[PDB]
């Protein structure tokens, strides 16, 4: 981030990116340009010796397109908040759901990993609407690493009818009220581990339009664990779902196991390669699916940073998945894929 | 606001808000998350030692919605402007219509009031596409406290077809060519009286597509008084229009009397108690209505204050409007509102 | 420009404006409130002594129109690149077609000028999605004044289909693989001479959905002029192209002869009148048009600079075509437009 302003008790930082960024695949829908910017507002403001308030917005625009071209800039995070010393901090928004506070973890690949087709606002795994969340870093200040959150989520209903709310989505991105908790903390010196919980109510559009997932609740459960020493980056984690797991456009998996693992070496000059598996297996589907693969890939590549506001990069998804009815009927890729980017940071 | 640059004759002020908002309703349309942030920036160059140029850009971005939702951000205002001297200033561009100098002073709660009896591109009651204005502070600077201000707005009119320009949009948010002007006298330190007055020519998609409201001209008359001292704020106002008051969905009162009223306290360590009685009351209108309330709502709230940069607010908006055939035909909320927010402000 | 950050190599500057501006002409797609504001940031990193990391992103926001319309705002350019030394600099993302660094010799106009009816997206010609640019100024340090560029862009096709790209698009603004070269030699001080080539490949859709143009390859050839001299500034470039110029609505030119021709004078209390003459002309035209003009206009204006950052404008755009079938068919329009602005700079 960049500090442009600090006069009378507030200070803002501009932070962002300018991301170069070309696909190559034989899939049609990923192929091509990718090109995309960041921009984003980080605000503080000391409101005594132990309240800060806080800001922050993450705006997401697209430059792979037209200007003649819909739909092109969302946000990403957007929320406010009071901090009050080492008894934690409240703030409500848009922001990240708990359970990405140990799945983040294995994100960190040179392009792929994270998000999924449809994207965030999968309940509190990602991105998420109108998000409380109470957070306390290093146990009151006691114990370095020691963090744990507790989060609270309205309900963000359907367009219109009976479920709906003001700002109503399809069933894909809905989602009732729900709760969830993180936990994580060093083990030994650069090694950790993280747990997360959550649990939302699932709306009456996700258990009729899809044709799969059916459930009043949505679970997850994950175990996380890190090593980040001697240049040395490893990193696992393990969630299991219940009617949480997107199954592409056919709704939702009734049960799921994610596995991710990512190994990656810093030289000093500045390359970083990446090696990393991902999963993710659903049980359980409707129709004849049973258990069917969501997701599988091994993903190899490097980054090279020039300094902190300079780099570029090379990721390789070799895609795992075979073709088949489910992946057809869901709409899932199974095409690999290389990323080339230079990306400017501010 | 957050000065990011001053040099060479010219400053920028950044200035903002992200507010972290939910709406508790019966109403599905009102209800839930609303979470949303402002960014603009204000700019202004010393010319010479008389004149002065200037611009604005006001931004609102939704963050209330998922990344693949549509329409979530909008430009509220986009001016530039020459000021000289004690002559006036000029200003084109986007801006708010000259009747809001007056029906500004009761737009003070802590959530609700507002584009509530006058909406977004109402003619010249709120913000507004191609106005010129022309205003006057202190009466040529020999007479303190005496403002008035003079304004034209070019026609915006259809989508397509002989009403058509570049900028066309639905027959609720046109205009003809029309003017109006205002004065503002603060007779002394807190105490202020004004009057406003608009005339446009009304389009022919207004005097057809919509199910009510018939005639060539829309006209805005407004008086208003404002006590700010002793830590109170006392405010009303009283407009009286023709064709130019929504209806809902339905289209224009052919007249309306529109009455705001608000009472605030300021205490010392914070705390803004607020009180308001709002509403709009349509007369003469066509297929058997005759006279209905438009809009009807005891508001009380409080902000809390905690420094220039944060705040926290409540408000409860008593809505006193009835459920029947007007309100259902043309999509008027009926039902109360509690608003909680957490803002931050740079 | 504004330097908002400047410490540890990396510096940022904020640019953009603030036009308000209004057309009058009896074409109602062009009448009217034109208000704009255009946004970007300029970032450099200084990775080393001889090798700078940088970024640029421009953004268009559109202030004429209301708060409920859409697709008011879109990325003009997004690139990130690298400089190193006399060796060139190569950056990606998107950016303007190297057509433009000798065309835009001309595209100085007060208001008028610059991108037809669907505006950028034409091949190398003007903004475009996914380039590869590589620059080198005064040839490798060797030859004083004399740049050159060398480009490629990757394909950008359908929205679905076997053409597809992710970032699809219709037939008017797709394109093929493409290469582009330009060459611009300041032969003396203020006087210049440039040259730049194109050749891409065209998509099935463009040889296939629209009235005219048939071809495997657009080209373009072009040569330009220019005098930037003792408060003087005379310029003219011709382009020749062979399947790449629009023909409105109706598809491409087969081929096409552009010509543009400027001169303005800077008086140094900050008036600057400008005269220009326009001309597209395609010949060979399908269907018994034969030889048309698409474009055909002299512009008479001038810009009034207060300073730096304010001015004022009028731009009268002289239309020379006829109202024919060629023109009624593609929609391109005949009027003569009176353009007012008052400008707002950072
Ligand atoms: C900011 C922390 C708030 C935690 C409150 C959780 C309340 C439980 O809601 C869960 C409903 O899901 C079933
Ligand atoms: C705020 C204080 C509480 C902090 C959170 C406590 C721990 C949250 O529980 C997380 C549950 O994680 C279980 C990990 O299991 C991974 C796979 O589980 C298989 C399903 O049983
Ligand atoms: C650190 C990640 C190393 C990559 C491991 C690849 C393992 C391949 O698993 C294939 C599973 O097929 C069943
Ligand atoms: C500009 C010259 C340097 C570019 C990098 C070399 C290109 C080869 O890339 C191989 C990357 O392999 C990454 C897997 O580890
Ligand atoms: C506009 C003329 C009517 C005068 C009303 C004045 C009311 C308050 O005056 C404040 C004087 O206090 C000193
Ligand atoms: C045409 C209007 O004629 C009505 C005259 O009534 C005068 C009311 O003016 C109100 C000014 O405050
Ligand atoms: C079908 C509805 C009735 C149409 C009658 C048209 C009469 C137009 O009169 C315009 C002038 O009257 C203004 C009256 O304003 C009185 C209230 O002024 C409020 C200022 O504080
Ligand atoms: C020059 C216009 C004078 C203002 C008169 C109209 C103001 C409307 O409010 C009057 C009622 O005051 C109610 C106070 O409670
Ligand atoms: C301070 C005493 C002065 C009172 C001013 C009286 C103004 C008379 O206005 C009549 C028009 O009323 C408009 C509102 O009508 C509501 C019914
Ligand atoms: C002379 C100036 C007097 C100022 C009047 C102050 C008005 C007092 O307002 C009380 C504020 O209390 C806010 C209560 O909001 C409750 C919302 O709760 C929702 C209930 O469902
Ligand atoms: C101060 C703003 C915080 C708003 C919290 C909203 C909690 C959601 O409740 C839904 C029932
Ligand atoms: C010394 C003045 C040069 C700039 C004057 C521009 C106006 C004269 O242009 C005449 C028409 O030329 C059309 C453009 O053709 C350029 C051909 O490129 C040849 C480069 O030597
Ligand atoms: C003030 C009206 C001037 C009209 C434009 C004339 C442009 C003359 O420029 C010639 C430069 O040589
Ligand atoms: C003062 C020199 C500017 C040149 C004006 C050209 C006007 C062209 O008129 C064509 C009308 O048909
Ligand atoms: C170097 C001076 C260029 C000025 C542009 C010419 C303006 C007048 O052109 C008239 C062309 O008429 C063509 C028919
Ligand atoms: C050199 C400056 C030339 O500007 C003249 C513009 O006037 C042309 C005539 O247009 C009349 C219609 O325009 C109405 C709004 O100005
Ligand atoms: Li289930
Ligand atoms: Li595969
Ligand atoms: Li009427
Ligand atoms: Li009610
Ligand atoms: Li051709
Ligand atoms: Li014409």
């Amino acid at each position: 981030g960049a500090e442009i302003y600090n006069k009378d008790g507030n200070k803002l930082d501009l932070y962002g990116k300018i991301d170069g960024l070309h696909y190559f695949s034989d899939d049609k829908s990923v192929d091509g340009d990718q090109t995309y910017m960041r921009v984003g507002v980080k605000g503080e403001t000391q409101i005594n010796d132990q309240l800060t308030g806080y800001g922050q917005w993450e705006y997401n625009v697209q430059a792979n397109n037209t200007e003649s071209s819909s739909d092109q800039a969302w946000t990403r995070l957007a929320f406010a908040g009071l901090k009050f010393g080492d008894a934690g901090s409240f703030d409500y928004g848009r922001n990240y759901g708990v359970v990405y506070d140990v799945t983040s973890w294995t994100d960190v690949l040179p392009e792929f990993g994270g998000d999924d087709t449809y994207g965030s606002d999968n309940f509190l795994q990602s991105r998420a609407n109108g998000v409380a969340t109470y957070r306390n870093s290093d146990f009151f200040g006691l114990v370095d690493g020691l963090n744990f959150a507790l989060q609270y989520q309205g309900k963000n209903g359907s367009v219109s009818g009976e479920g709906a709310t003001n700002n109503g989505r399809g069933w894909s991105k809905q989602n009732g009220d729900g709760f969830g908790t993180s936990l994580t903390y060093d083990i030994w010196d650069g090694i950790s581990a993280g747990f997360a919980y959550s649990h939302s109510k699932r709306t009456d559009e996700q258990n009729s339009v899809p044709a799969l997932g059916r459930g009043d609740n949505a679970e997850t459960y994950t175990g996380g664990l890190k090593y980040d020493a001697n240049n040395i980056y490893l990193a696992s984690q393990y969630t299991q779902t219940y009617n949480a797991t997107r199954a592409g456009s056919l709704g939702f998996a009734n049960k799921a196991q994610n596995f991710e693992v990512v190994a990656q070496y810093q030289f000093d000059f500045g390359l970083r390669p990446s090696v990393a598996y991902l999963q993710s297996k659903g049980k359980d589907l409707e129709r004849g699916y049973g258990d069917q693969d969501i997701l599988k890939y091994v993903d190899v590549g490097a980054t090279y940073y020039f300094n902190k506001n300079m780099s570029t990069y090379v990721d390789y998804k070799i895609n795992l998945l075979d073709d088949n009815s489910f992946t057809r009927n869901a709409g899932i890729s199974t095409d690999d894929v290389v990323a080339l980017g230079l990306v400017y940071q501010f």
